[PDB]
């Protein structure tokens, strides 16, 4: 897979040339220059969650995954989300199915605070055999407010916000792993299998962009696909955290054979989103976050680079 | 297909007041308002065009395609093509078929002038049983240089540009006429029937700006879907034309049954691209638009509305 898409990945890099010395060019997210501002771009799909929602026939929540997997990239620039399209290819246009669907885009966008704009369907029956939820959403952030990592000093403190659901890269790997073993209406902790891994992910809009207009914030991780390695791309400082006890679906993947290593390297393991903030701020971010989502404290910044030592686990990443 | 897709499109139009009075709020393409410039923003994937592609193991030219269908719809309502985000879902990631799409990929961004500047990609088998290719693109316009149509009137002349390769709607009108009975590796008229459904669309974003720059421009039209039907869209009054002569393809189609009412209402027919100038600016927009590609006077708008009077063929629309 990576081999294959590098050569995409290429032939991108090899066309900024084409808006050298123009208006948009570019610069978790895209930063289109527009001179009075950065116009953020970003692109993802629900993945394979959607099969899940194809066994349940349950539709009307994979449509909040799409938008929060855009929305919360976008924001990690300090963006603020305006815009999304989807790309809907299906097998065949079921009116029942595009009803759930649109619930959930539409409580999507809501908590998001985007309007959708646009997007494009295709039944293909003979290219697609069943669902396939994509969108591309955009933002807006001023220049000298980007937030790229860079004031990102030892000593900062570094907040968690829990999250809800789990990522498409996580999904399949406890899809593989859990439903031959478990099937789909296996009840594990009050919640049944295929409800622990159908629960849309967190919209993370509202509270970050409070967070940003009133503290000071070093930097902003959205804990997707890569788990606490989004933490690492932020700063070359290191990092010193207390993960939070693991539970939910991640206990019974953890007791089904997969290291606590590649637990944090692929799952949130509790923790959607997190932000850095000056050591003094603490208070003052923690007051604002939870009167959205619970957030709590999680450690720090140090001087020894690179490496994130999870200290009440011994993990080093 | 319609009735199920009216599900998403009232709760996208429902979010539309979540961007009230803010910034980025929607007003071919969609219309932001950045209040120093309008953000245009399509969407469009190649559809099933990429199955001849798989059968024929030729991708390098459906990037083209893709990039077309997104770039085209931009300037028709004066924006400048800045950027272009894709969705690529694949079955399996074969190294070659990903250096080939690459290829058309970067060729269609140097026509448009454009930078590729994102994208996801997603390996699902599970859910892909070939190969699909999506992307959204994002352009600029000032507020006063948006192209309507309010400006067409009476006496304003029809430009056509000649076209190239087959849209995906007319496309899936061909392959089930055309592939059962004559199949893939039929010849007609020196080319095969596979190179006459994959040959790419044309690219028409650099003698268009350079026409908005210099010509008085009234409308513009891109015939994709719908064929002369996104000529009535523009204005409410009427069309006289006189179109080319049918040929290639569109005349074995139209050899194999289906009606020239409905050929001019979902094929190109010839006519990739529309313009609509001032009665005077003929012989400029003319001269400008042969530098790039053959374009020939069409007819003129009448004041008998809405109705397209195709005179050499008797056919009204
Ligand atoms: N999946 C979708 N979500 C939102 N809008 C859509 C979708 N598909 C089509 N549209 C809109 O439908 C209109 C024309 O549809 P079409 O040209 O058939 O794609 C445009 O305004 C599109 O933005
Ligand atoms: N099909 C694609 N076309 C262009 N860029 C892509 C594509 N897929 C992934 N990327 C880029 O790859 C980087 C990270 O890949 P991923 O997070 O695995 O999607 C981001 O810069 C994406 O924009
Ligand atoms: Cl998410
Ligand atoms: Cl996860
Ligand atoms: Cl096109
Ligand atoms: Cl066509
Ligand atoms: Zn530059
Ligand atoms: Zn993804
Ligand atoms: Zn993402
Ligand atoms: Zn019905
Ligand atoms: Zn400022
Ligand atoms: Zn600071
Ligand atoms: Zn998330
Ligand atoms: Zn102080
Ligand atoms: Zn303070
Ligand atoms: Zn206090
Ligand atoms: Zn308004
Ligand atoms: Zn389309
Ligand atoms: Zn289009
Ligand atoms: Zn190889
Ligand atoms: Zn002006
Ligand atoms: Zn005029
Ligand atoms: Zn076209
Ligand atoms: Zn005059
Ligand atoms: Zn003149
Ligand atoms: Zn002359």
């Amino acid at each position: 897979t990576a081999k294959a898409l590098r050569a995409i990945i290429d032939a991108a890099r090899r066309t900024f040339k084409f808006r050298m010395n123009k208006i948009g060019e570019p610069g978790y997210s895209a930063l289109l220059d527009f001179k009075d501002f950065y116009l953020a771009i970003t692109t993802d799909g629900v993945g394979t969650k959607i099969l899940v929602a194809e066994a349940v026939n349950k539709f009307d929540t994979i449509g909040i995954d799409m938008i929060a997997m855009n929305v919360n990239d976008l924001i990690c620039v300090g963006a603020e989300p305006v815009a999304l399209v989807d790309y809907l290819a299906v097998k065949e246009p079921n009116e029942d199915v595009f009803q759930q669907i649109a619930k959930g885009l539409y409580e999507g966008a809501k908590e998001a605070g985007i309007a959708i704009v646009g997007g494009e369907t295709a039944v293909m029956p003979d290219l697609i055999n069943g669902y396939d939820l994509a969108g591309t959403a955009v933002g807006i952030v001023e220049k000298d407010k980007v937030v790229t990592g860079e004031k990102i000093k030892p000593d900062d403190i570094v907040i968690g916000i829990s999250s809800s659901g789990i990522h498409s890269n996580g999904l399949t790997l406890a899809r593989k792993l859990l439903i031959p073993k478990y099937g789909l209406d296996y009840e594990y902790n009050g919640k049944k299998l295929w409800e622990w891994l159908l629960e849309p992910t967190r919209i993370y809009v509202k509270p970050i962009l409070k967070l940003i207009n009133e503290v000071e914030v070093h930097g902003l991780a959205h804990i997707t696909g890569g788990g606490l390695l989004n933490l690492k791309r932020l700063t070359k400082y290191g990092f010193e955290l207390e993960m939070p006890p693991i539970d939910g679906i991640f206990k019974l993947i953890y007791e089904n054979g997969v290291p606590l290593e590649e637990m944090f390297r692929v799952f949130n393991m509790g923790v959607g989103f997190m932000v850095i903030v000056p050591q003094e701020e603490k208070e003052n971010a923690l007051q604002i976050l939870n009167k959205y989502y619970e957030s709590f404290e999680l450690g720090k910044v140090i001087k020894e680079p690179e490496k994130i030592k999870v200290k009440n686990y011994g993990i080093t990443l």
